[PDB]
């Protein structure tokens, strides 16, 4: 999960295309919550097959259940409000279409990675 | 302390009508992000004056921009994101009418002062 790490010392001129590359199917509040498990797996192949994006889909909805655990133990009732409207609109929305949901997560961490590769490149 | 921390600390019962109050009329994450200042205001009177509603209402940024200014060195990305929401949320739907936002966010308070009493009696 150190990707998420080193978005977070983006150079000032670099976030606002950062924080473009979220959206409501793939909240940032979920890029960092559970940027361990995003950042586990090979989206690319969870999105090739429906079989594999089906399985993903369905845990990652078990992390954001394990995570409302958590921030309800925190008492955070602001991100205990956020999982909870994030949980159900992935539901009505990917639960059908699993490849989708993955093929946006797949896409959002190229496109982190192509966003660094240009802030790396930008020191000369 | 703030009001926003006496409603954190509530219990599971009382955290369902807690975010029943924030489903649409204005995101929690201002209501948190924001809470001493939020709380540090007279809504009743900026609703009714639309010059100060106006004016509280480019407190409410100015106060925004100070979080956001810090943030942003702190390196805290989400949290950026979060007032970032706030503004588009705020400078879209309340600009061009101060006077709404003034009364909406004059009841949730009212709502919540609700809450803390029903729960403060509840301890018999
Ligand atoms: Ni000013």
């Amino acid at each position: 999960g150190s990707q998420w790490n080193q978005l977070q010392q983006l150079d000032t001129r670099y976030l606002e295309q950062l924080h473009q590359l979220y959206s409501d199917s793939f909240p940032m509040e979920l890029r960092q919550f559970l940027a361990p498990w995003i950042e586990s797996q090979d989206w690319a192949y969870a999105a090739s097959k429906e079989s594999h994006a089906t399985l993903v889909f369905h845990n990652l909805l078990g992390e954001i259940d394990q995570q409302y655990s958590r921030f309800l133990q925190e008492s955070n009732v602001l991100y205990q409000h956020n999982l909870r409207r994030i949980k159900q609109f992935l539901q009505s929305r990917y639960l059908e279409k699993p490849m989708e949901i993955a093929r946006i997560v797949a896409r959002c961490l190229w496109e982190e990675s192509r966003l660094l590769q240009t802030a790396a490149t930008a020191a000369q």
